[PDB]
């Protein structure tokens, strides 16, 4: 049998089988390591076989190794990708690391965000395998300082102002309202804000279609580097009694979700806890109401039967509600479910306690006037529930 010629392995494989000399009719398997598929006329493939010809020519020459390639790694939601390299390379064996957009979300699990590109062609990760990690938002983090004084920007992200206008009466009737950040696509506030004025009693929440929502506004004349989105849905608390503003809660859901920035984060929600906030202790309270700027005040929380009596010289503070002012300047800047917050102890965290729900038709300043708020912490389930969190 005339005799085929010695075969020289490619680079990053091997032949099989090897032997010294190779004589008509011979077969062999040119195959590749680990990271590597046999190239030729651009198919790639596990294994390519050559045969030894009558006239001691082989049938092909020994074709090529390529290197395995990943691609483009998939991209990560609030998140960004760095490659291990300046080459962002993303053949075989090559690294890259997915980080979450900071400081407006942070990773889940703390997982390393570590993908190498492996032999099968996947970006894997130790823990997730090919699953990317997950991108949450980070609430209650202001990116200013606590420097009735005005507003700066930055210092209440989670402010939202409602804007209704009602366009099936005549003419447009028109009113505002204040709301809080839970989450890109969520606004809190008081029901009473989102209820239809009517002459019944009957509870209906304003229509969706009427319903505009603005996040990172100070100055109202100033609408630049404003966010506005309109209302996917309008959620009254289903046991909101317009009588006597009992469970004055309420969400709007934002058709189109906001970029959170410097300017719009949301605020954190309270734990489940039954109590209302101590009394004394001190919280936030920024809206409008009339002023074109964003204002916001200190005020203490007022013991509860105190505040209760009070409102017993004409209605009724709840234990779904809680009181805060002073006993007797403006000190008054929410007619309309502008949050309560409360820097949180252990979490670090600025927490929505409160949201204004009535007061006294007396003078801001007034004796024994005190403003009464529903009381978060005893709505959250039913606000984690509406948000399908839950």
């Amino acid at each position: 049998g005339n005799e085929c010629p010695e075969l020289q392995p490619p680079v990053h494989g091997k032949i099989e089988p090897s032997q010294a000399k190779y004589f008509f009719k011979d077969q062999v398997l040119v195959s590749c390591d680990t990271g590597y598929k046999v190239l030729k006329d651009n198919v790639e493939m596990d294994t390519f076989q050559i045969e030894c010809l009558k006239d001691g020519t082989w049938s092909n020459k020994i074709p090529t190794c390529k290197i395995v390639d990943c691609r483009a790694p998939g991209e990560l939601e609030h998140g960004l990708i760095t490659f291990s390299t300046r080459n962002n390379l993303t053949t075989y064996k090559s690294e890259i690391k997915y980080s979450c957009q900071e400081p407006y979300y942070k990773m889940l699990n703390n997982n390393t965000g570590i993908y190498t590109c492996s032999a099968q062609g996947v970006w894997m990760n130790k823990v997730l395998g090919r699953s990317l990690p997950t991108c949450l938002p980070e609430c209650g983090q202001p990116s200013r300082s606590l420097p009735g004084r005005n507003a700066e920007p930055g210092l209440f992200p989670w402010q939202a102002l409602i804007v209704v206008e009602d366009t099936s009466r005549v003419p447009n009737d028109k009113w505002f309202g204040s709301g809080a950040l839970l989450s890109a696509s969520w606004i809190l506030t008081a029901a009473h804000v989102l209820r239809s004025q009517r002459r019944d009693t009957t509870v209906i929440p304003v229509s969706k279609e009427h319903v505009t929502v603005y996040l990172g506004l100070h100055d109202v004349r100033d609408k630049s580097g404003a966010v506005n989105s309109s209302a996917a849905r309008v959620v009254l608390h289903p046991d909101f009694n317009i009588q006597n503003y009992n469970h004055d809660i309420a969400l709007v859901q934002l058709q189109e979700p906001v970029p959170l920035g410097p300017h719009v984060m949301p605020v954190c929600l309270p734990r489940l806890e039954p109590e209302g906030p101590a009394p004394h202790m001190l919280g936030l309270v920024a809206g409008w109401g009339l002023s074109d700027v964003l204002q916001y005040v200190k005020l203490p929380v007022v013991p509860h039967a105190e505040c209760k009596t009070s409102y017993e010289s004409r209605y009724s503070v709840t234990e779904n509600m809680f009181c805060a002012g002073y006993y007797e300047k403006d000190t008054c800047l929410g007619d309309s479910g502008e949050a309560f917050v409360i820097f949180d102890d252990l979490s670090q965290r600025w927490v929505v306690q409160g949201l204004v729900s009535w007061g006294g038709p007396e003078e801001c300043g007034s004796k024994q006037v005190y403003g009464v708020y529903t009381k978060v912490s005893n709505y959250v389930d039913w606000v984690w529930e509406q948000m399908g969190l839950p």
